């Protein structure tokens, strides 16, 4: 027999891009029942909007329905390469890029399962049953798996996935019905109650497989180096710059600029922008609303960061946002400074909790200035760098179908912007009927049956070259941040457990995020 | 059907090199979980190094990682030939060496097992349940195999084999932590991790099979002849040498030789080597180490033996190591003088404990001598023997990745070396997931599922050709070395049971191992 | 390292246990006796090598 | 140059920057001006303490 | 100096060389030699690894 | 030129200082052979500057 | 070199805004080694000399 059936996962490099793969058993779940069971809390709130605790935020009522088919996402910059992996990458090339991709249902199982005479449990092989699956592709079904999920990809290899089941958020409909002073979300004609099972879609007995794939179309890639050069320090260092401005006006001098000196004046050539808020840790963050309590949160534009130590002070300018908090073996609700972003270059070119003066606004001799740290609006001549990369990452999500859209070449969290990337994967199992209980008593039930595929991905990015420098100095390394004694990415026994911070490791990511740009070339 | 499928097992001569080729049922495990479970019991002595027991040596901490791939071993020159098999070829070839050779997954089981209604356990055979299967190859996942293991090819058929297990020993972190005083072995940099779920394999539904193979490089081969003349005894039997050395100093005569006679004189023309201890019996033994308290034992250099009879004692040279303890059915952890190694023509070469005068340091006409059993160190014009062969026998070994390696030719224990040999065949279950309880109760783990497959190895030895010999006298035999009226390799009754060393003989091991080189010629 | 191919979790062929004459042999610890554990070489070439002393 | 091994080390592995004295990077100048807080050096470029060390990365044999 | 090896790990600093018994009491009577350990049948090692600066090639006699 | 890296508050007990950093770079033009130039030799070379709007050159008498 | 960058057609200077532009073009003098100052007494000084280049730029406007 021919048909060489496998274990499907590692990647290779090659001089100009990467393929990435991996795989992992999925299993899909049962729901005796499926309706795609509406929604509509009518306001998490105290209905309204008064005061009491952490959820009465209400923004705005909100609609949904939870579709039988649960979906799948492996989103994450992270499961493709694998540290040893990503490391390589991250050492020898200057960028990275979705080409495109692939994924491939393996192995099915859609075994039913029916529990013994009481003492317990039965499951076999069904062949009969099949694992509905179908693609998106044309994108009807509203999109989803770029919004932070905390429930994708299993990180590792031998490591079940069950994963998302298919839910939205339709829009309409807002009665403030039920005491007198309670707003609830309702469903209007402008709302949309999609219904997977109508558009056919295929089927898949035992043993069968599936694929599809998409190409990312082009887009920017994620520069993978650093800046050993500050965007205003590229100047003469040694030289006088055109004519600075000295006093006031009227009868104001035009003190050219010191010689070696005077680094305050040296002209620049664009000056950073957009920055809107990004004031250090001092609900609620720097978010856009209507009435105050309608807002949304944001990790903010990718223009600015949220972490990073001006100097031993690991700053985290609210807003901001952690990738699953340092924990040790145990995932409490409540940690503080555990495993956030990392340390942009963006501060090395201004921004943080930075001022922006300007100055003059009608002063005696250019007194009244100001302070703007929340403020630095977009100014034509702009420059800057982004939230880089980490091991872990978001990797690419869905912008909105709306008009106008300035910049959305990545992520909110990081990964790539970019309308129509890779259609949902939908995968309910069929419903395979029937009558259950004694043979004289009927019952139209959902003979129970579940299926556990064994899906595989593959990326391929467009790994650009590694750019070239004169430095002598070997510039920087690789070995992903972490707490001395405290490598990541391996295993420490629970026996001889951490002398200090008593850890049993079983496996941990690092402390702050696998940085990106840990190279450097001098722009 | 075409397919002839079958039990693949037998071995056949031809004059100048054979087939051997073997099988036996395997079962894979179950394993409920897998991590690779990390390691590091954290000194297994007193946690540092005082003194109590005999597990209390702590040869420095150490690491290590349980992989939930079970790999397999044959591994042993002997399963291959069958000694009515081995014999033969002992009789008519002057020695072997491994081409190349070949292994098969055949007949797979893969059948997963859910118990009764508490009434007991039922068993069915299972398709979509697959038998992972890697073959190394490129030598990542580092080595093992050839370290002594006493746990691998069920030396005789219709004997089930449940291979080993893939566990590793990785090295880095040493910390000094938990009391004060107590060393544990931790993971460093220069740790790994060796995860290998991350590097596709192939799987492997029922009755699939899969086959790989490769070519022992050249090596040279393992003679299978005596030595029927002495290397200190090739010379004129009736003639006087060159010029010997009669006295002292200044005014010291310079006595030819005996004719007929002066045998210690006749200038040897190279001169036996390597010699390191030695000593017969007299924890600990000749190991080299760092605070002697850090060890580790060794058969020691192939050089020099460790067993036979000068006369009626069968010394031991301490160090040594014996193939399994001849028991009659019973296997207890200590049992004296029990079928180890065997008898050399190294000592007929000088290779026992022997002294190693070296006479004169600056003495009064050559008093001062010395005895160094335990010197002999390696002189320019060498010469000598290697503990030879045993139809069971260490049969193959990696070497280490290290530079310069002098005389790597062959196994401590008596295989053969080789850096990148036999790749490792690793062969987890795959974790066929799923619910497991009642309809209502759920339960994320592992459907119970094994698999037995029927492994075929298949080997192939360059056998060299038989010298000639003018010798009238027809030479040795062949018999494998036993103890009268006690014949091994086959079966004797429990009931009419030994008349004297009681013994039921369910099959028994010879009493000193298959000597090799049974036969001679005259070098 | 070198000493540390071995069967992490399994007994080597027959180790040496005390004398002479009369000495069993104590085959090896599963998961342990390290000190045992038959290396298949043996590193070599040392000529002095000791600490500033 | 001979390829660099193949390992299943699912651990990123070293590194590569030569081993130095924290704060005194070598290979580089540092000004004799606001020289060394500490160990006093004008750093006019200097190798670093311990030799550029090899095999920096691995295998497992 | 130099650097840190990797022979170490492989047993090449300062360490012994016990040889036991030379005909002892039970094993009593054994020595430690880390000026010895002969060259013996069988070795396996490391080299002094390499370091940027380094001496690159020389005539053997 | 001017790269980046360090950033030493020492001097006094309360001075900032620029040092030299991993991220920083010491650019040593002599390493990446160029050509040399007896006399009366000449060199040359040359680029042409991407595409790019133009400076318009005109009012906006509106 | 750095990410997204709005509308850097411009120096703020008023130039032309372009990452990769007319290539620097460096030009030291070799240093031509050598004894100075008696037939007795060495010097492993840099014997004077310097170079008058008569450069020649060419530019083209679209």
């Amino acid at each position: 027999n021919p048909v060489k059936s496998m274990w499907s996962e590692g990647a290779t490099f090659s001089a100009n891009s990467v393929t990435c793969t991996f795989s992992r058993q999925f299993l899909i779940p049962y729901d005796p029942e499926h309706h795609y069971k509406v929604f509509s809390p009518a306001a998490s709130s105290c209905h309204n909007a008064s005061g009491k605790e952490a959820k009465v935020c209400t923004i705005t009522p909100i609609m949904g329905y939870s579709t039988p088919w649960r979906y799948l996402d492996f989103n994450a910059l992270n499961l493709f390469f694998s540290p040893l992996e990503f490391q390589h990458l991250i050492e020898n090339y200057g960028s990275i890029a979705p080409d495109a991709l692939t994924v491939t249902i393996s192995e099915i199982a859609v075994k039913d399962v029916t529990d013994k005479t009481g003492g317990g449990v039965q499951v076999t092989d069904s062949a009969t049953g099949r694992l509905c699956m179908l693609v998106d592709h044309e994108y009807k079904y509203p999109y989803v798996l770029g919004q932070g999920q905390d429930t994708l990809a299993p990180e590792l290899p031998i490591w079940v996935y069950f994963p998302p089941q298919y839910a939205y958020l339709t829009v309409g409909d807002v009665n403030t019905q039920g005491i007198s002073g309670d707003s609830k979300k309702l469903a209007s004609e402008e709302s949309a109650f999609y219904v997977l099972e109508h558009s056919s879609f295929q089927l898949l007995g035992t043993g069968g497989t599936a694929t599809m794939s998409y190409k990312f179309p082009p887009v920017p890639p994620e520069n993978l180096e650093g800046c050993s050069q500050h965007f205003y320090e590229m100047y003469n260092p040694l030289y006088g710059s055109r004519l600075g401005v000295p006093d006031t006006l009227g009868g104001d001098p035009k003190f050219r600029s010191l010689t070696h000196e005077d680094h305050a004046i040296q002209p620049q050539n664009f000056m950073p922008g957009p920055l809107v808020n990004s004031v250090s840790t001092k609900t609620g963050l720097s978010t856009g609303t209507s009435q105050n309590t309608r807002i949304s949160l944001r990790p903010g534009p990718v223009s600015q960061p949220y972490h990073h130590w001006d100097t031993d002070k690991y700053v985290t300018g609210i807003n901001a946002i952690s990738h699953g908090q340092t924990t040790y073996g145990n995932a409490e609700d409540k940690e503080y400074q555990q495993g956030v972003g990392r340390f942009p270059n963006e501060k090395e070119q201004l921004k943080q909790l930075q001022g922006l003066n300007m100055h003059t606004y009608f002063p005696n001799k250019g007194t009244q200035q100001y302070t703007d740290q929340i403020e630095r609006p977009l100014m034509v001549g702009s420059v800057w760098n982004r939230r880089a990369l980490h091991y872990e990452s978001q990797l690419w999500s869905k912008i909105p179908n709306l008009d106008d859209s300035f910049k959305t070449q990545f992520a909110a969290l990081g990964g790539w912007g970019l309308h129509q990337p890779p259609p949902q994967i939908f995968l309910k199992i069929l419903p395979q009927s029937g009558p259950i209980g004694g043979i004289k008593s009927m019952g139209i039930t959902t003979l129970v049956q579940y299926a556990v595929g064994i899906m595989t991905v593959t990326m391929t990015f467009k790994l650009g070259p590694r750019k070239a420098t004169g430095r002598w100095n070997p510039q920087p390394g690789v070995y992903p941040p972490h707490a001395a004694g405290h490598l990541p990415y391996v295993l420490y026994d629970p026996t001889a457990t951490d002398a200090k911070q008593h850890h049993r490791h079983g496996y941990e990511k690092p402390e702050e995020l696998w940085t990106a740009k840990s190279r450097v070339h001098p722009l």
